């Protein structure tokens, strides 16, 4: 997949394409409908499937620092776009172009001159041009005879509208199961493992891995979750008895640094039945189900007792998760008991 | 009007005066009674009308950093004192003088030796001297035959006591209309316009003006308000189609910087039906009515839609405000529609 | 009393001892049972009474920065241990030793090899060894014939379990009287007196003393308390009319610095009927009873009026406190009236 | 004078203009040559005189937070442009447009479509377009018979090159006299007066005005300077014996207070006043001395009085040399 | 000794006193001349000896946060005054009173109404009143037959001027020997001992005590010094083999840790102890070496052992020179 | 290769090993002598080759936050060990164990009980035990007939001593050529690429990759360097015309941005790409120039183009000298 920053970076010799346009944060099941329809139509005519997306978030342009939390990073948005068959992502920055343009010159400059589009796919909510004047209906009538438009209704399922907004609310509530249901996969983050308390190994109270994330990253509510930790492909040695590219059962503790300026979430992972320390590695943490709310501890004995209960509840939730195999990982490690 | 810092700066040759004494924060309608009575009595005898006020706030002397929010700056207190006919303001600092003095030596040093007073005007709540022992009744009996005292009852109107305390509560609640009612004018702030998001002009989502204020400044609750923006007299050029000294209709957005140490309010102004950028100018923002509470936005389209509703509601409230002309500005700009 | 940091610092020639083991934070009435039983048994056999305690808090080892607030500092834990007849305190750091050790090697290394114990005293809640596997019952059966064990039940009185946890809740609620009841003494802090607002002396509104404490220090809820201030023994001169080593009646104001990073409690003390300034001295503040919640003030007169009410209520509570003489200080100053 | 942010804000009905293009930081005597030639050629064809300038600084686009210090604020750049008779300022942001454009397309879009220029005036060092390929020469050959091009050499006077760079050097070493000579006027800063030490009054040691500035503002090296302070037009009352719109003799002390801010403290000669809350203009004339530490009040006041004598002399010279002094001023021969 | 904050706190029934006036920072040998003359003249007329001093520092009123570093804390200034027999300290704040006053009114209010002085003792450099017009001479002519004035010249010894200024220079270069000679005693700081590296015990590399100080405290230049550490009177238990009120031989390492704080780390010779929580007095005797970086543990311990040898020698000299050594001390000839 | 944190994590069933002990920061040519002798002697007795190393740095235990800068991260120390054939790394924390131990007990516990060593290899400067009493010699006499000891002298080559210390000096002055010669390879850092100025693309002035590093990471002095950039193995898409696992020619600009962080900005020659989100390895070859300030875009691009020419030359030399160049690379003769 190609990645282009700005209209100017798109090759001039690109001759035909089918195009979809949106923020696409999270690439939820609704987003997958637009991508699916785009890819299928591009196959039909032997053209390329292009996603046009936006960075920084269009909201943060008008209201700096008050933009919605990112369900995925830009890098992950690229990876997901690839995994669903996109051939090229064009990234638009509204502080550089396409903001003050009229609806008419938007279609002309972007879809024709730049992308040589024959088909375009948008959601019913889609807007464009100066002061958001251009709508889905605008696009249909501006494109009559020039190129075909397909407008897809927003996805409703089980009485819930599937959008970036609702995925954020589920995450914020700590309801990762409903978020996963809306995403069509386990919600996850990735990042380098740093030093934390003690060292991963024989002692249950020390995390197997410690990660930190900036405050523009959407994460579930503080608390403990069941999920899967995966060491990303690597040739570097691993301390202890975990192997790379295997999804390990884990109790995951999401927290907020006290106090800190720009707080600032932590993720501490207790991998079941393994003695390991993952400093240096890039690690993926997938969330499956909520286990408990955060609490304060007044003794080591009390802390470990609750730790053991988390493990027990995690074993149960993960043994269920494996049975719904469309979300569960290919290669996993889960022991029947301790 | 003269301004003196400390008793020592008052001219020795000042021969007669009528004097009023208080913090006077906000110069509300109650404060106006004391000033009115003072000015009128000074006219009668051809003497000067003097306000004795306090800076820093007397409370912050005993409880540093825990002083009440300033309804007006000291500079604005001066301007308001002038506008009501005060001839001289004497500013007292309680860390320099008049704190540990007895009630008797207070009258002697300040009213006689310093100010050569023949008349003094205070509110029923007035206290003075060491450990606040001297009261309004004290002042009457210490001044028998030496000079005339006039003690004015605190102002009650429509079942509400008018004081600095109540004005602060109204502001804190976001009830600017009741605050205005108590002040006898539109509440306002003034300050330099700085750069913010994008540039003021053709795009509705970019503010016409951005200002910041320190946390000792009383401001209405976070939210959106109707009011009037006025560019203060200036010879410097103005970007766009606003003229100086004209009060322009505006939707005003009061906010709190996230997160910041010493937060730290913002004021963003969207001037109706004008394309302009006010970087560099000193700007006055008057508040008229509350419009809505603060909210988070998840798309540009959703943001602009609410923006347009704010404008609609503002046009209505301001068209009413103009009809109560005792508060409304002399020269204003308000279009009947967009 | 000796103080040893680590097993290595304990003298090799120590031949016999009776030993008690715990965090001992606060040395509450429950803790006093263990110490009493230990001291009495050591007297019987002419051996030394040893406390084995822990620093840093064992919880902060597994959960850095999320450890319980310290009811007493380590230094005060030493002083209290001395006052109840302990001959030696051994301080253990779990990042250096005794964490990953098995229950068996724990007893062997610490109690025998290091301390040459013939008697050991623990609470029913006591745990030890890797992953907290060793319990009170473990200790009894591992020590059969090698040394005598005495396990003391946790202290319940008036329907309340007396523990560090409950003492912290009482303090956090502002219920110092119930905390005192559980500690078996007035709760107190000690520290150097620094400069604050104005100077201690003739003016009631200026504190007689200002202290600051870090955020790992347990303190009562923000508000005003009755208690006793004592200048610790010193040869340095004292400004005003307080003498060292005399417990003076005082209204105590506990607060939280606005805003600050790592906030960060203040203690401001208004000593009844004395004019003094205590800059430079080390001062002990004992708490007796809650008086009122924190409030904001809008004038000097209003502030002083409430100040005087605090004094009145304090005089009453302290006159009662003196009557329960098992908590009250030996030498005190309390005037019948102002 | 109009002020347009971006090509999109320029009036569509602009039929003819004479244009000058540059950063114009400081509006020095070199810059004044470009504007003068532009303003005069604009009168000839009855057209408007336009300045195309840039904000943020072009360097800061490539090297964030490592841009040259601003000799004047953008606000002051506008006011100086107006004072030399410019009719419109167009402000280009390089993160928005005209950056990755070709040399050929830059000319067409800016000078032709947007500005409808018949004449353009640039400095010999001018460059434009993608990777700065377009030079002083590129402009001549690309414009042909469409618009007349005038390329002015950089200014050398008394064997000294006059540019934004040399001005910044002069300020940085504390040679305000040379900066001023290069600028064509007294270097100045403008800002609101805040609270400081004590109160302005009878006491010599307390400043008449305190001001703080961000680290992006070029200021003379830390030290003491002779200058003029002016209270900007206002109806707000003034504490003490000073009126607005009169330039008053002052000893000016520039300092630093890190963790950024530079401070400017003004001791107005033979006046007792406190200027808290006013907008105040401070002009620099000559260097007086370096920064120093004081260990007693007496020592500090002794040095303060010398600063006053030296200022008195240097300002009397400034008034006689005439060509740079303020129209309305207040200065005493002695105390 | 009494301590009064402001003229208003002075007893109304004070009928007669002998007075000395000054900053008195450091209470050096020059200052001791003023106090000695004051204390003796007070005994003669059966009166109390009063020190009038100033806090905050007079310079900091005019130049906030740019005041000279304090040689001693105000607390230590009180204790030194008392030790030389002063009966009362009056502390004047210049933001409160006596600042904008005339020379004539200053004398009347302070010396007459408040203190009822019959005799006053000042240094030849003394000044007072509005804009420091009142000098050593002003005081003589204004007091006439009301109170006797004694003006003492500043102290020169061995061709060196002894003042707060010169003491601050000596400390700043790390010449504590000269500072001490000027002071009349070992320079010292006092503070609570906090946690640091490891625990004080058998290990040579871990300090016996760690202390931090604010940036307003004058300290010797970063480096290693020979000195004495004393645990201040206490009933609190001491971890290890040290008693209170005995001055122990120590190698002292002064360092900086910015973003302000200066640190003092004490390595007590031939002792294993940890002084966390105690109040501790640290006296400086001689400079040993400059600060340096270490790249291995072995290297650091090798230098540490040399610091110990050099301290041992220098302290044995201090004990024999007698006139400045502590009454009760602990020092070993060898390890 | 296994990695054990503390003696307690070492397998109980380890019957025989050959052991080397040291900080090993940088794994330079001196260190490679120890490992080589260890790995070979381990093959002889069919045993595993073990490295005992230390984290945190031993100096930082005694002197917190004043430890030497790390030549490599601990992660990179592991990977280099593995590359030279070590079978196990044992990591000792001195705050946990082996610190206050006697020389005699250190040997027994670590080498005997834990590691069951038949052979040990140390550097001539090696020390151990309480207060570093145990030396290179102590080890010989304490081990006797239990385990064979081999003590290797420190490396001198071309009259230059090769140690962690000298490497840190070379880097700090910006002489990466000498650092590399001492290291046996190109010095490198590895990290995630974050957003910076503009976007990597057609524009020369925008970096292909931006990276930040903590102040504990040794880096060459601020300036411009010739080097190679490699995108580490990944399936994640790459924006622009670069593939992973190819070392690309780059001009590398090292800078500082205080209040700590050092920055590394890479300008990849003859490529248009943006590497945001990838893991990227940056190798340093030669110094090109010192840091400088720019006052115009044209000036900056002029210097940028010179940096490219000088890099082109220096890298062509690196490729021919062969012994240190990457296996797979991309470099153009001209533009």
């Amino acid at each position: 997949m190609d990645i282009w920053y700005g209209t100017a970076a798109v090759p001039k010799d690109l001759d035909n394409s089918a195009v979809t346009i949106g923020v696409f944060d999270g690439v939820h099941r609704g987003h997958q409908k637009l991508i699916n329809a785009t890819v299928e139509k591009a196959r039909e005519v032997g053209a390329k499937a292009i996603m046009v997306t936006f960075d920084p978030h269009p909201v943060s342009v008008f209201l700096p620092r008050r933009a919605p939390l990112g369900i995925t990073t830009l890098a992950e948005r690229f990876a997901l776009a690839e995994s669903f068959g996109i051939d090229g992502v064009l990234v638009i920055d509204f502080t550089r172009e396409l903001s003050g343009t009229s609806p008419e010159k938007y279609v002309e400059f972007l879809l024709e001159d730049t992308l040589h589009a024959s088909h375009v796919v948008v959601g019913a909510n889609f807007t464009f041009g100066e002061n958001a004047a251009g709508t889905a209906d605008s696009l249909r009538q501006i494109c009559q005879s020039r190129l075909t438009v397909d407008v897809i209704d927003l996805l409703d399922d089980e009485g819930v509208r599937i959008s970036s907004t609702t995925v954020r609310e589920f995450l914020s509530e700590g309801d990762v199961a409903r978020a996963n249901w809306a995403l069509g996969r386990h919600f996850y983050v990735t990042g380098p493992v740093v030093r934390g308390a003690g060292r991963g190994g024989k002692e249950l109270g020390f995390p197997t891995a410690n990660q930190y994330f900036h405050d523009t990253v959407a994460l579930p509510a503080d608390g403990v979750y069941a999920g899967w930790l995966t060491i990303l492909p690597t040739e570097a040695p691993v301390s202890g008895n975990m192997e790379p590219e295997v999804a390990y059962a884990a109790a995951i503790s999401v927290g907020t640094n006290p106090t800190f300026g720009d707080e600032q979430r932590s993720v501490e992972s207790f991998v079941l039945d393994r003695d390991a320390d993952l400093y240096g590695h890039d690690v993926k943490v997938e969330f499956v189900d909520h286990v408990r709310a955060m609490e304060k501890f007044d003794s080591v004995a009390q802390l470990l007792e609750v730790m053991a209960k988390d493990v027990q509840k995690t074993r149960t939730l993960l043994a269920q998760d494996v049975q719904a195999h469309k979300m569960a990982p290919e290669t996993y490690f889960l022991q029947a008991e301790s």
